[PDB]
């Protein structure tokens, strides 16, 4: 039931109801000739809504605001970008227009003004150190180490038992490294431990771009960027 890239059209955002007041969002991108999914997470804070990643895009992102309207009525006050990417980043503007406070790592806002993507407002600390977490409203924030990228966090749903990995984890049907160009090849694996070994109750684990699945997405990712590695 989890929506799958053939299901959105590019411009569209669907939402998916994981918990009680725990929700992915999903959207499509076209590059070089194919579609591609991405996965965001909505959570709710008390009568807020804190938003996790942009949709890929002002476009996008501008249709996903308009559908948390649309399906859940409350507003997103808050967001926080995973990574400096454009799938997590891009659509930053949209959000700062509306008034939602944007968030990242002293890490990630460098790597994107570097790259020249939107740059979140809001410098979260706390979080520089290998296996540092901190508290950010109903979520925990985790940096487990350089892995899909330098500056990469994952968020963790106490109340629902959500690991939301970002794109430093992969779906299962992902068999071969995708955009590894800012990856610490080196290092993700035990980045990827860190995780497994902060969050071994996790329940529902999301990937950055694909299906849902449980902690198995963990070693999955192992698996794959090792043989990359060995390519
Ligand atoms: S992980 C950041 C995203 S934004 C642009 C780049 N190219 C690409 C192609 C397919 C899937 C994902 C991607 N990435
Ligand atoms: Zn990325
Ligand atoms: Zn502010
Ligand atoms: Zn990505």
């Amino acid at each position: 039931e989890y929506p799958t890239v053939s299901e959105i059209p590019v411009g569209e955002v669907r939402l998916y109801q994981i918990a009680d007041g725990v929700w992915s969002h999903i959207a499509t991108q076209s590059f070089d000739g194919a579609v591609y999914p991405s996965n965001g997470l909505i959570v709710r804070d008390g009568d807020e809504l804190l938003l996790i990643d942009t949709a890929w895009g002002a476009k996008n992102t501008a249709a996903l605001l308009a559908e948390i309207e649309k399906q859940i009525g409350l507003p997103v006050t808050r967001a926080v970008s995973t990574h400096f990417h454009d799938d997590r980043v891009g659509g930053v503007d949209v959000l700062r227009a509306a008034g939602v406070a944007t968030y990242a790592s002293p890490s990630t806002r460098r790597l994107a003004e570097v790259e020249g993507n939107e740059i979140p407002t809001h410098s979260l600390e706390g979080l520089s150190s290998s296996g540092d977490a901190v508290r950010f409203g109903p979520v925990e924030l985790f940096y487990p180490g350089a892995a899909h990228s330098t500056d990469n966090l994952v968020v963790y749903v106490p109340s629902a038992s959500v690991l939301y990995g970002g794109c430093a984890i992969y779906e299962l049907s992902r068999t071969s490294a995708g955009n590894v160009a800012d990856a610490d090849l080196a290092e993700w694996p035990t980045s990827i431990e860190r995780i497994q070994q902060h969050y071994p109750e996790a329940q529902f684990v999301i990937p950055g771009h694909g299906l849902p699945g449980g902690l198995d997405l963990l070693k999955h990712t192992t698996n794959v960027v090792k043989a990359h590695t060995n390519r």
